């Protein structure tokens, strides 16, 4: 099994972006877990979410990355950010 | 200087119960402080928050958490809650800027 860390910055709270993100990884049998979340320090900042997502392998995987950026698109003011090697 | 630690649970995100939350403790006159995030396996499980709320004593925060309290019981897809704190005495006293 393969899994990527993708980090997702931004207006995390009040948009559908995560569960979008979620609806989309398991739409496509993939598996996540949310390893670290830190809320906008005052209710102005930027708010992250580390997600850890899990596949049979790393092309599975990596189809829901490149969907998962899509979806980072469409979705206003939520960057997404690469942790490991791209 | 008081403190209590309050838990928000249900659907935190896609929420605007965080940033109101954090408001009307900021406009009374208090601090917050989010010390755990907790979310669910499937969207449609419960997430939850846990917040510490500092106020200038016990008296006044005690006025912030019921605010706190009434904002929960409205809000249909949270309940807020209390938690005990493992120590009797949570008063600091002033300094420590």
């Amino acid at each position: 099994m393969f899994m990527r860390e993708i980090e997702l910055r931004g207006h995390i709270i009040d948009s559908l972006i995560l569960p979008k993100v979620f609806d989309k990884i398991l739409d496509m049998g993939g598996d996540y877990k949310v390893l670290e979340f830190e809320i906008g320090k005052r209710k102005t900042d930027p708010s992250y979410a580390k997600i850890l997502v899990i596949g049979r392998d790393e092309r599975h995987v990596d189809e829901i990355l490149n969907e998962l950026r899509d979806l980072g698109a469409e979705i206003p003011e939520i960057e997404e950010v690469e942790l490991q090697p791209a």
